[PDB]
């Protein structure tokens, strides 16, 4: 018998083919909602920082998409770990990993139901990860999530993350951890 996961979840992957339309380079990869079933995906997907640029992956919980026009995004935001060059050596897969276990792993305790998903973005620029939130209003979920995610990151102090609502979305600041 499987290890049921609290939620649903799906996984989307973004090609960078510019001879394709972006519905056809926007691919719901899987569904999954046991713990085997998601190290099944993660282990035979591509990492990260084999991806080329402009790729993105995505995994949100079942029935939201990876929009920020989604009815439980549009009125939320993102906390946002940004990666130069020398940390996609020592960063980018851990981080990206770390992420999706905060997710599947429910880290965000009372909060949970504020979390909608996470993006990593691969560009020529820098990485970005990111937490996505429901409502950019809901003041103590928003920073408890900041606080634990960045703490399970183990950021040094002298790195401070920022939230940005998406209808903000350089862009301002809501909250920083």
């Amino acid at each position: 018998i499987k290890h049921p996961l609290q939620n649903r979840w799906a996984l989307w992957f973004f090609k960078n083919d510019k001879s394709k339309t972006w519905q056809a380079n926007l691919r719901l990869i899987s569904k999954f909602d046991t713990v085997e079933d998601f190290w099944a995906l993660y282990n035979h997907i591509q990492l990260s920082s084999n991806l080329m640029p402009g790729c993105d992956y995505s995994l949100f919980k079942d029935g939201i998409e990876p929009m920020w026009e989604d009815e439980k995004n549009k009125r939320g935001g993102r906390w946002l770990i940004t990666l130069n060059k020398q940390q996609r050596r020592s960063d980018l897969d851990r981080f990206w990993l770390e992420t999706l276990l905060c997710l599947i792993g429910e880290s965000f305790d009372d909060y949970s139901d504020d979390v909608c998903g996470a993006v990593v973005n691969v560009r020529a620029k820098g990485d970005k990860i990111a937490i996505w939130t429901t409502e950019c209003e809901n003041r103590e979920a928003v920073t408890h999530i900041g606080r634990v995610y960045k703490e399970r990151l183990g950021l040094p102090p002298k790195i401070v993350i920022g939230y940005q609502s998406h209808a903000d979305t350089t862009t301002k600041n809501r909250f920083v951890v």
